[PDB]
Formats: C-alpha cells, structure tokens, sequence
C-alpha cells in the first residue's frame, strides 16, 4: 500500500517519463565489508556486484517532496581509505542526482565524517554550477535526536530535569544534540561527556561552554574512553550515543531503568543483547535517535539491486532526519545546508519547523525491532516517577 | 580494436559522466518474432526481457559525431498491428534520446512505413518542445542505394547506360532512389516498375513523371505483382529492391550476369540461395543497398541486453539512414524528412557524401561478404 516494489530500473523509468523527477536525494553506501560475510574480495564486489556505479534504489514520496535514495558503490572502509576516491564517486552520484531533478543532496551515515564533513566535496565542485547543493543534514539529525530524548522520557514516565545524562561521542552529530537539548528541554541535573583520550582538550572546552555559553548549572563530568566506555558512564540514567565505533557500551551493565537514545550506526551497544534483555526483563528503554515520524504517510518505491538481492511492513510514517533535511532546505530557505563542523544556534530553527509541521520522533525502535507499547507501559509502571 | 563490449548500462555510465553525450540517435526494433524463439512467448519477451523500455545498446563514434542506437521494446509485427502503441513507445525513446544528447533521431527499418512515415509521431508530439527532431533518413538511404548501384556496376565491369533496370518496391525508399539515380548516373536503357496491383495508378503516374519531368528517353514497362514478382522482372539486368515483403523475387530465376541491389529487410530474395548460387556459378552480383562506407573506421561501443556478429562487423560501414541523423545535426541544409516528401534535396545528400569521401559499402549481403576474387571472375564472364 505505502511500499511498492519496482522490478524495473528507476533510472530507466525516469528517462522515458514514466516516473516524475525528484526534489532531493540522499547518498548511502553498502555497510561494511567483512571477508567472512561475503563470497568474494572487496574489489570483486565493487567491480562486479556494485559495477562501480551509484545505484538509485528508493523513492520516498513525502508531503514536502520526493527524495531519491542513491547508494554509492563502496563500503564504509573505502570512504576512509582514500578520500580522493570517496569524493570522486560522490561527484558521480551528484551528477546522476542532478539529472533526475535533485536540488539538494544529503550525505548520510559516515560520509561527512570521511569527507571533512562535506568540505572536501564542496572544494572539488567549487568550479561547477550544474550540481545540486550538498548538506550533511546534521542539524536536522540533531533535532530528531532531541525529539527522541523528549519522547523516551515521556514513554519512560520521567522528566529530563531529574536525569543524569551521558553523552557518548561528541563529534558532528553529538555536538549538534547537546546544545540543542539544553535550548529546547529542561536541563538535567548532571551531564557526562564521553569521548576518546585524544579529545580531552576538546571536551574541556565543551565543559567551559556548558557553564558560560549554554547556561548549564548542574554537575559536569568528563569520561575518557579507550577501547570501551569507562565504568562511570553506567552511572547515567539517560545515555545519548553518536559514535563512529560500534559496541563501546555494554548494554548488560546499564542499570535497571536506563533510557538509551543512539544515532550510532552500527549501534554503540549490541542490538541483539539489548533486545534479549528487554524481552526478558523489560528494564531498559532504547531507540534509534535519528528517525522522524511524519504526520502524513510516506509512499516508498523500492528497486532492489538484483546482485545485492525489512522493506515491506516498515513504518510508513518514518523518515531519517538527515535525509529529510534535504527537503527542508528546498522548502524553507532559512534552513541553509550544512558543510563542515557548524557551530551555532541554527539547530533551533530545525527543531522549531519540525514542531510547527507536527513531526515527532519515530516510535521507539531499534533497527528491525519495535518496542511493543505494553512492554513500554510495564517499564513505565516500574521505573517512572 | 574498433568494437568494444561494455557490460554496464550505457545509460548509467552516461548519467555519471563516464560516457560523453551523443549528437544523434537511431531507433530500431528486435527483428521479427516467430516460433524460432523455441522457448519463450512474445509477451514474455516484451514484459520480462525488454521490460517495455527502450534499450540503449550501441554507440557509434564517427568523425562527424556520436550516434546512440536505441532498440524499441517491440517486434516489427507489433508496429503494424498497433500504430498507437508504436507511436507511444517511440515518444518514450525520444525522451531518453533527448536526455543523452541527441538533437535528431532516425527511424530505421519499417518504422516510417508503420507510422505514416513519421507523420503519426509528429502528430502525437503535438506541442511538446522537449523532444529531439525525427527523420526517416530516406534521402540518405536513397543516396546510399545510388552509390551502391554505382559501385556494383564499377566492379561488374558494366555501365548503367546499357542496363535494363527493374525496380521492385516503389515506396518511400524506392521513390527516393529512382529520380536520384536518373540525376546522378547515366540513364539506363530500360526501366521496369514493379509494385503491388493496388498501386497501378500510382505507378502509371511515375511513368508520366519519368518522361515529362525527369527526361528519361528509354523504354518504360509496368509489371504489377499479385504475390510474387511477375516474370517480366527477370528480364532486367540490374534489379533494385525496396519492399516491405520478403521473398517476392526468386533468386534462382534471375538470368546470369544479373546485378541485384537490395535495401529490403528482410531481403526480397532468399539470401541463402543467393550465396549458394554465387559460390557454385559466380553468375550474379548482389549487395545491400543502404550501407555507407566511411573513409575512417568507426569505433563502436556495444552493451548487450543481459537476457538476449558484432565483432565480425566492418568498422567502416554505417547504415545510411542512421548516419542521416548525424548529417542533419552537422549540416543545417539537410533538413529532416517526415512523411512522403519526395523533393530533390536528395542530390544534396549525395553531393555531401561524395564531398566527405563516402562511398557504398563493399559488396556484401547480411553476414556474407562477396570475395573480391569471385567478383573478378564475374567481371570476366559477364563484364566488358
Ligand atoms: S544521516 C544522520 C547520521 N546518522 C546515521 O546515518 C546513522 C548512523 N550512522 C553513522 O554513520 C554514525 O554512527 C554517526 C553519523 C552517528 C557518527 O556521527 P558523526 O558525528 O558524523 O561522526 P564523527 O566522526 O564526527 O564523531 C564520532 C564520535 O564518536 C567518538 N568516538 C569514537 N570512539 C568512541 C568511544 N569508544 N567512546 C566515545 N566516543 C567515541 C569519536 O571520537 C568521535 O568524536
Ligand atoms: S535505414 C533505411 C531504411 N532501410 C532499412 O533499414 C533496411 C531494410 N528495412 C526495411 O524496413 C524495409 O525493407 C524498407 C525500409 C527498405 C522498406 O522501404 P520503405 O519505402 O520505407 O517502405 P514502404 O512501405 O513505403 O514501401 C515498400 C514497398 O514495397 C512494395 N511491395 C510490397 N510487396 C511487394 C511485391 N510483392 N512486389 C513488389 N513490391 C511490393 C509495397 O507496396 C510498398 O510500396
């Protein structure tokens, strides 16, 4: 009904006028390469499975316009292993996106982290005016995470003002969330900042800004990670994750009653262990942080790659925040696209427009698993006020 | 080499900038469907193999620009039985062609014959301004045939002024050839006009134009067909075919020393029997008529449809009416042709081709090339 499978090439159908142009696009990639998960080398898959070409795989038709989902013919390790190659395949994808009508293109996942947050792309296309504008979409991602913090506190039966909040990963997304949360929601009583040892000075500057720029009056703690989070993080009652490193948090050690919002992909904790613990004990709440719930249902068209071949039954109201960011920039000129580490209060404009449009966070879920509403109510009966 | 196989979609490669745009396109179709498919239905091919989409299958890189070859997702019988659908899929292919750069698009094969010579396409594109221009390319086809007539007489040791010429099929292509032949080459001794019985009045008018308009002083004979060609046609020593019906001419009945230039597709005689007879007796010269020979080798990129001869192709050869779309984009005086146009711009095409050092392709029929030594034997037994 809201999900339609298309066996024919979306690009071919577009070029003969059988499907309309899109207004925006979002670039993704094929996860991570593991030699024990595939029959062939990395180079074989890139050349023969992905054909070294970007692949237009989905259309998301929202009330605010159409988004093409385009997959780069690369794994995440390829983006980091050669930034020049990453930029060149992204430029090939931007040329395709422009032909099919995109005006703005979102860089999802770790594409910003691997490309100087878009700046390496913008410099390589500065001499071109025929390509769509790029955005990391991270201000909208930041607002989706704050909306999820709001929702998981509501579903948990608690107020944020009583929480001890631990931030795991204070990179581009993480530092969009922390100031916006302080702007939009009641201040918690304690904030822990957790990142790797080499970012201690960076974290100490964040602590200064918490006191003197963002008006935070509660307790502040710094927690340095090595291969995993230090044990102090398990003192937090709300954990907010935005790491580029999987499984740094042991979900079996969070205390009963803990709320977890995580935009990390893969998650900073084990999804299968979190689900098992929730099914057995119903004593945590956990969710993706970057997903928005549109007030109107979204029509999704899906064209699977035959060689690469949870789509059906997927929630038709849900859309990823940074993907939707590209439509926000075309609909509302004030919501300018973002490249580089962008510091400022413009995230509040993303939060305000999302609320005026009656977006909220997606219902609590983690990859394939939706937390059933009765189990959430059981958690709330035991661990709320 | 000059032929390059590409396993990836040309359309995909173009949209990422790995293939440059083209200057023109030519539409074709997937031959004829019949129980020769032995394993798959017609609707299964159209719905699941062609996917009801045009298929960009080749690029030809010439010294005068690039042309995309695009196959319509239909068989030839589908074009005649349903002119409405044929126009609809052609307009879909024109939108793709415009996206990949084509300014002019040729309609090859029987597409003009089944679409009122492009008039039906022009009608349905109405006021749309986002599509490339179409052309039948038949004025360039006519120039290729006249160039082949010139070439087969060169190599046969014969001169046209002493020949008895029989035209089989006087449609769009055939009537581009005849006036142009009279204008560019020495007038033959005799001309026979052969078409279907229902076109008698049309042929009678051609005869009046031959004498009073084109200044032909030789003998003119009309000889209609009811199914196969009448016996009068076998009195001809040069036969020029352009029918939309196959196997109306019996190659076994032609006299020794007969020259045959055929643009029919499939041919109006049996290709198998023509080869067999030529090998055993070497008493006929026969060739395609619509094939041009470029002075420079053409580089071809081929993307074969994954479901469904090319490397054995002459890299100098290019089909006349395909090339016509490139001529229209290069030379603004060679206007595109839609409908039965007649006219005498045909000389311009012929003159431009000679200017560019084009000639007819070497004598060949489909996959078979007539060996140059067997051509010399013919010239000994039947030339001068
Ligand atoms: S489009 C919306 C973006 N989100 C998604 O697409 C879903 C998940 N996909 C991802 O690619 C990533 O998980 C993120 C995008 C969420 C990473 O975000 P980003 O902010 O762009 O990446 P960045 O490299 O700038 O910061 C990452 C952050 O994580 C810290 N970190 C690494 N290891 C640790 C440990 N062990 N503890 C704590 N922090 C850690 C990095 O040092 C860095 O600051
Ligand atoms: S790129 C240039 C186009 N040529 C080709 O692509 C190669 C061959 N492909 C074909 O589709 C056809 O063979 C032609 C294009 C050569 C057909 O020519 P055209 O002029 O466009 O078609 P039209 O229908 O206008 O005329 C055909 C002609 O043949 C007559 N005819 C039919 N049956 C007979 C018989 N038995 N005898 C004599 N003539 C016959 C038709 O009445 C009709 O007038």
């Amino acid at each position: 009904e809201y999900v339609q499978f298309e066996s024919r090439s979306l690009l071919s159908l577009f070029t003969v006028g059988k499907i309309p142009p899109v207004d925006a696009a979002a670039l993704c990639y094929w996860g991570e390469y593991d030699p024990e998960m595939f029959d062939w080398s990395r180079d074989y898959m890139i050349e023969n499975i992905f054909e070294n070409l970007p692949f237009w795989t989905m259309i998301k038709q929202t009330n605010w316009g159409r988004i093409a989902i385009i997959a780069l013919p690369r794994f995440v390790s390829d983006l980091y292993s050669n930034q020049d190659d990453a930029v060149q395949v992204i430029i090939e994808a931007l040329e395709m996106a422009g032909i099919i009508g995109a005006k703005f293109v979102s860089l999802t996942g770790l594409i910003p982290s691997a490309t100087d947050y878009g700046l390496a792309i913008t410099k390589a296309v500065a001499n071109r005016e025929d390509l769509p504008k790029i955005t990391t979409g991270h201000r909208t991602t930041g607002a989706a995470v704050v909306l999820t913090i709001k929702k998981i506190c509501e579903q948990g039966g608690r107020d944020l003002s009583t929480e001890k909040v631990g931030f795991i990963g204070l990179g581009s997304v993480g530092m969009n969330v922390l100031p916006l949360m302080l702007k939009c929601l009641p201040h918690p009583q304690e904030i822990t900042l957790c990142d790797v040892y080499s970012k201690l000075e960076f974290l100490e500057n964040i602590e200064q800004n918490l006191v003197h720029k963002f008006g935070f009056k509660g307790k502040i703690k710094l927690a340095l990670s090595k291969t995993t989070v230090p044990q102090e993080i398990y003192d937090s009652t709300l954990i907010v994750g935005a790491t580029n490193v999987a499984n740094v948090l042991d979900i079996m050690q969070v205390k009963p009653g803990t709320l977890i919002v995580d935009d990390s992909g893969p998650h900073c904790f084990s999804v299968e262990q979190a689900i098992k613990r929730f099914q057995e004990r119903e004593d945590i709440l956990f969710s993706e942080g970057g997903m928005l719930r549109s007030p109107f249902p979204i029509k999704t068209t899906v064209h699977l790659l035959p060689s690469v071949e949870a789509v059906f039954n997927s929630n038709p109201f849900n859309i990823m925040g940074c993907a939707f960011s590209a439509l926000l920039s075309s609909q509302f000129e004030q919501l300018e696209p973002t490249v580089g580490i962008c510091d400022g209060e413009q995230s509040e404009l993303h939060y305000q427009i999302l609320q005026e449009l009656e977006f909220e966070a997606g219902d609590l879920h983690c990859e394939h698993y939706v937390l059933p509403a009765k189990s959430i109510a059981n958690f709330r009966q035991r661990f709320g006020k």
